[PDB]
C-alpha cells in the first residue's frame, strides 16, 4: 500500500537494502526526514547514501566524466606510471551520460597468484582523498573501493559515486571487456565464444572440451587478444552495443 510505497523509497538509499530497509519501516522510519532524524541507526554505508541521496540521482554528463577521468588518470600516474586504470562502463563505450565512474586498476606487481596487496588500492584512494576528488568512503576493501568523488570547483558540482577495482594483472582485459559491456554485448560475444570452443567470463578465457566441463585460461595481453581468440574482428567500444 501506500506503505509499501515506503519500503519503496527507502531502498532508493545506497546502502538501503530490502531487508535493511524493511526493518526500518518496523521501527516506523519512513519518510527521509525519518532518516535524518535517525542516523544511529545506519551503517556508515547507509549514512552516506542518504547525505548525498539527491545528487545521486543526477546522471553524470560526459563533459564531467572526461574531467573526472582526467583527474583519475593523471594522480595514478605519478604515483607509478606501471598502473594501469581504466573507466569502464557506457561511458567507454561513448555514452553521453553516465550514473557513476567505474575505475578498474591493476599492475604488473600484482597477479591472480599473489592475491594480498591493498596497500596497491589503497595508495590510489588516499592519493585522490589527498588530491580532493574523493570525498567520502562508503566501504573500502582489500580489493574495492567504493565511495564518493566530486569535481574541483573554482567558485558547484553534485558529489558522484564512483568505484575502484583492483583486479590482476593477467585477468585485467577480460575485465574491462566485461565491465565494458554492454550487457547484450557481452552475452552474444559469450555466445559466439563458445561456438568457437571457448569459455569467458569477466576473469578469463579458457578452451572447451569433451562433455564441456573444461578449461584452463589462455593468456591475455590486451582486449583484442580475446577477440583473437574466437576470431571475430575487434569491435571498438563504440560498436558494442550489441
Amino acid at each position: 500500500d501506500d506503505t509499501s510505497s515506503s519500503i519503496n523509497f527507502l531502498t532508493r538509499v545506497t546502502g538501503i537494502g530490502p531487508s535493511a530497509a524493511r526493518k526500518l519501516v518496523d521501527e516506523g522510519i519512513k519518510t527521509l526526514e525519518d532518516l535524518r532524524k535517525n542516523e544511529d541507526k545506519l551503517n556508515h554505508h547507509q549514512r552516506i547514501g542518504l547525505k548525498y541521496f539527491e545528487d545521486f540521482e543526477k546522471r553524470i554528463p560526459r563533459e564531467e566524466m572526461l574531467q573526472m577521468q582526467d583527474i583519475v588518470l593523471n594522480e595514478v600516474k605519478k604515483l607509478d606510471p606501471e598502473y594501469i586504470a581504466t573507466v569502464c562502463g557506457s561511458f567507454r563505450r561513448g555514452a553521453e551520460s553516465s550514473g557513476d565512474m567505474d575505475v578498474l586498476l591493476t599492475h604488473p606487481n600484482f597477479t591472480s597468484e599473489s592475491s594480498k596487496q591493498p596497500k596497491l588500492l589503497h595508495r590510489v584512494v588516499e592519493q585522490l582523498q589527498k588530491v580532493r576528488f574523493i570525498t567520502d568512503t562508503l566501504s573500502k576493501g582489500e580489493t574495492k573501493f567504493m565511495g564518493v568523488c566530486q569535481l574541483p570547483s573554482e567558485n558547484e558540482y553534485p558529489h558522484r559515486r564512483i568505484d575502484i577495482r583492483l583486479i590482476p594483472k593477467d585477468q585485467y582485459y577480460c575485465g574491462v571487456l566485461y565491465f565494458t559491456g554492454s550487457d547484450i554485448f557481452n552475452k552474444n560475444m559469450r555466445a559466439h565464444a563458445l561456438e568457437k570452443g571457448f569459455t569467458i567470463n569477466e576473469y578469463t578465457i579458457r578452451p572447451l572440451g569433451v562433455t564441456g566441463v573444461a578449461g584452463e585460461p589462455l593468456p591475455v595481453d590486451s582486449e583484442q587478444d580475446i577477440f583473437d581468440y574466437i576470431q571475430w574482428r575487434y569491435r571498438e567500444p563504440k560498436d558494442r552495443s550489441e
